[PDB]
């Protein structure tokens, strides 16, 4: 059994009937107009993201799912900050593929819908499900481009989507499996499979201690799970000495909050508190697969945050790699602690830019939810590049303020140079960002608080319920454009 | 006794000593160099916002307070989104005036510090205190410009600051005094004192019922305090038919949350839940005092949100003026309910723009705190105008997303067209904004969630602890520039 997903646009006022994509019209022609005929008979027109299934139209395609693509000329939506057409395609195709999968069809050919990359992303992101630990699973669906004219674009979409799906897998996987060591090993095998122009160092605790990362170590010690500092190098630049772009990701494989223990409700989701590491590492893996002509370094401090007889204690003062002391008033604000040391280390690479990602604050979720990743940056150039890339990917970013106003609230510290929690409970994502900035001197640094986009329920149509792996594609697009432009 | 506030800048590397402002150097000359001499003797240089008091330098000024103005050439700070020099002046002067007041001196002359408006704002905003109900009060200080060359700029500052102080007074005043009726009467007398080219209508409940404002009425009915719909007109345009700019403000004189009752802790601050009305009305009063050549309409639905035998009940469905039904799942999300009707009414004026302000969500506070007012708008032109004005005033704004992503979460309603609370608890300010947008069809609408800037502790140096009256000056500046530019 082989399924087929075909797109149809919303009817324009000047048109007598909704128009099929080129593939749709061709298939209709192939079946002597039976597709149009049955679609007409089926009832109301298919709107954006809606689907309808027709059976027995062609011996090779017992199941044909037509999906609504919305307005054919839908481009950049000035109000939504994204290319609407691409988003329509991703959603429609995802919906179509899910329908094919529900019919238990193992193979599906997908209409490029005028944008093969978007179509591929919809199919690949849409079909993804982390079901490795389930006895009962949906049929594995192999999605392929319908036709052979948009191959590179289609594969580009598969690549981008696969990068995000890698992040989703890493985030979704339970923490007892996805330990710091396991995460590092999976990223290592993926990066090495992507290109041999790579180096991966799964730095052990001894190295971390040697690097004087007391902040990171303070978080890790509460747990019996060994911490690791993942360092990955992708040497894509023609010039080996070319300064690299450095990505840093919060890799808390599991966050119980530590002594400042979290509430039980939905704490299981904290297995994705390493989403920052997942997204930046996956983006680098994808950059390597794209063979981007740039040098990139990925840094991911990985550990668990657990309560125990040797765990971080509220009030404890720890020393970051840069010598700055930190008062750990709340052990559940551990992401900024490990990032302090990772960000310090990031400067040793004399990077062109430093971008960190982290499921850093619930405040970010309360601020923008899953609508967009919050971006704190001291460079409007960098903000604009990330923003422009997000318009293309649809995985939106929204700028958040890096004001001294917030810095003042974290450096007002009773015992040390900086407190790991603001003196007020307001603007949690902003004070967390201000804290990170105290460990950054680089002129082009961007902090992405992805706590709000850590999961998906139904907000992003082409992502099934679960860890979202956002905004991996936006980072990939950013890297791609940087390798071409910047 | 008459005090004197003089400014001194931070020493530049090329300078041999920190430089006084023109007024400072002149005074020093007047006292034969004794000011410089004593300042030198006093110790370390005065940094931005710091002050030092010197006594007996001149028979007419027994107390002279020198204040640090920071870098003389401090201009627009690209990272802080404000004119740093103006902010330095406001803070320094406020500090100086507070010192003069502590010395119980009733009159103070203030150095224009190279920017008389900023100096005036610092003095007027800085000295303000709502102490009408206190037996023990600080000495009333009369601040005046030192010299007579920067009079218009100084008075402009006093005007802007007075506008904000009016908002602060309205917000700070206890709700049993600042009732809907009282608020309306105070705004009325202030607007009428500002210009005779005005009309004020304190619309009674009967009018509100006539206007079919069922949403607004649903909120008000729980309380015995009569609701009023304040409608103010400022006819500043040379052309009476010139479309007006319409401002709308949430005027909940007191919010107990209603049946969805609030927690006791700090609920007293909800006497400022009419801050939206306070800021937009005050801005209009100030626009009138500035005699801006534009037509402006101010709309402020005013009422209390109280629990009682006839109060809004969770689940109740009310009908807005535009016929849209609203499911009131949480009676404490009442601001959007009254704004729905006010925003609908705003369209009847065929306005050029519609800007509403409201202490709408705690989510906004969690998002940006008092760092900046969150601005939701469907017009980048409008956003940019507000942003540019905020750079000048220092009362910053930060854009927040108006995405369908959030709309979907409020129109997913069990009983009606729209639910007054999102289906998820994330992005509270965004879903609240999305709710408002369902009552807006205008192409240039901006919603300002000022919940985070409702109060000040010490974030804004020139504002004493209490209701902040923000971002009144930014609205005034916006209006001023619009009357000149747009
Ligand atoms: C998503 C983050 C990172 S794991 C997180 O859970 N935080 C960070 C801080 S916020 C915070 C909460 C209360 C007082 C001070 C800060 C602690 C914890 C929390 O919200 O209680
Ligand atoms: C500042 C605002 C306006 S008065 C406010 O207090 N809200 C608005 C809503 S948010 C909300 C809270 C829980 C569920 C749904 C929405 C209710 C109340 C609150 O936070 O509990
Ligand atoms: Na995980
Ligand atoms: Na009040
Ligand atoms: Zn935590
Ligand atoms: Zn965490
Ligand atoms: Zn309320
Ligand atoms: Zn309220």
């Amino acid at each position: 059994t082989k399924g087929l997903v075909l797109g149809i646009y919303s009817k324009e006022k000047e048109e007598d009937e909704p128009q099929f994509t080129s593939a749709g019209e061709n298939f209709n022609k192939l079946v002597s107009g039976k597709l149009r005929e049955i679609l007409n008979i089926s009832g109301p027109p298919l709107k954006a993201g809606k689907t309808r299934t027709f059976y027995g139209l062609h011996e090779d395609f017992p199941s044909v799912v037509v999906v609504g693509l919305g307005k054919k000329t839908a481009g950049i939506d000035e109000q939504e900050n994204w290319h609407e057409g691409k988003e329509n395609i991703r959603a429609a195709v995802a919906a179509g593929c899910r329908q094919i999968q529900d019919l238990e069809i193992p193979s599906v050919e997908v209409d490029p819908c005028g944008d093969a990359q978007a179509a591929a992303e919809g199919a690949v992101l849409g079909l993804y499900e982390y079901d490795d630990l389930k006895q009962k699973r949906k049929v594995v669906v192999s999605a392929k481009l319908h036709g052979s004219e948009d191959q590179e674009a289609w594969q580009r979409g598969v690549l981008f989507a696969s990068g995000q799906n890698l992040a989703r897998r890493l985030m979704e996987t339970p923490a007892n499996e996805m330990t710091p060591t396991k995460f590092a090993e999976i990223v290592e095998e993926n990066l090495k499979s992507a290109s041999i122009k790579t180096d991966v160092f799964i730095r052990p605790k001894s190295w971390i201690e040697e690097q004087e990362m007391g902040s990171f170590l303070s978080v890790a010690k509460g747990s019996e799970e060994p911490p690791v500092f993942l360092e990955i190098h992708y040497k894509g630049s023609p010039n080996a000495s070319e300064p690299p772009l450095v990505f840093v990701g919060k890799g808390i494989t599991f966050d119980s909050g530590g002594i400042s223990i979290k509430a039980a409700a939905n704490m299981d989701l904290m297995r994705a508190d390493m989403g920052g590491a997942a997204t930046i590492c996956s983006a680098i893996v994808s950059a390597a697969k794209l063979d981007l002509p740039i040098n990139i370094v990925g840094l991911a401090p990985l550990c668990e945050n657990m309560p125990s007889g040797k765990a971080n204690k509220p009030g404890d003062v720890v020393r970051a790699r840069n010598g700055k002391t930190i008062q750990v008033d709340n052990t559940d604000a551990e992401g900024r602690l490990i990032l302090a040391d990772a960000l310090c280390y990031a400067h040793t690479f004399n990077p062109k830019v430093i971008i960190n990602a982290a499921t850093l604050t619930g405040a970010m979720d309360i601020a923008l939810g899953s609508g967009a990743t919050g971006v704190f940056t001291n460079s409007s150039w960098l903000w604009n590049k990330l923003f422009e890339a997000s318009i293309e990917t649809g995985d939106r970013v929204w700028r958040m303020p890096l004001f001294e106003h917030y810095t003042r609230q974290v450096i007002d510290c009773q015992l040390a140079d900086v407190n790991n929690i603001g003196k007020y409970r307001s603007a949690g994502a902003c004070t967390a960002a201000a804290f990170l900035k105290e460990f950054v001197t680089h002129p082009k640094w961007a902090h992405l608080d992805i706590a709000g986009v850590m999961t998906n329920k139904d907000e992003v149509p082409y992502l099934r319920k679960g860890m979202a792996g956002r905004p991996t594609r936006t980072l990939i697009e950013f890297l791609f454009r940087f390798s071409q432009d910047s």
